[PDB]
């Protein structure tokens, strides 16, 4: 939403760029640094991610318009992409968000294009 948008480009150093708002408005996020700890402000805001226990799969679901429990090949596919990613092993916080949130990628684009369940319990 707005309001999140606004404090996290207030939040992170460099986020509040007209060039990077226009583009995190049109829900498109570059991969460079600032870019990265932008998405991990949003992601902690919105709480559908944390640093310690990942991505929140079933509240990524219902950001992703639905109200029901996440389908099991949704939770499955995307505990599978984030294991892959190794986050653990990623020393950067910003960096290790913005990895985690490539896998829910296509996700969001389908349904942008259409308009707990952490991944490490
Ligand atoms: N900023
Ligand atoms: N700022
Ligand atoms: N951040
Ligand atoms: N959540
Ligand atoms: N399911
Ligand atoms: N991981
Ligand atoms: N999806
Ligand atoms: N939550």
């Amino acid at each position: 939403n707005e309001s999140v948008i606004e404090s996290c480009s207030n939040a992170v150093q460099g986020a509040a760029n007209d060039e990077l708002k226009v583009h995190y408005r049109a829900n498109e996020f570059p991969d460079d640094p600032v870019t990265h700890c932008f998405v991990r402000c949003i992601g902690l805001e919105l709480n559908l991610y944390d640093d310690k226990y990942g991505v929140d799969l079933q509240a990524n679901w219902e950001n992703l318009g639905n109200s029901d429990d996440a389908d099991e090949e949704f939770v499955a596919k995307h505990r599978a992409c984030l294991e892959a990613k190794n986050l653990e092993t990623i020393e950067d916080l910003c960096e290790r968000a913005y990895s985690a949130f490539q896998c829910l990628r296509e996700d969001y684009e389908m349904y942008q294009n259409n308009n707990e369940l952490w991944s490490h319990p």
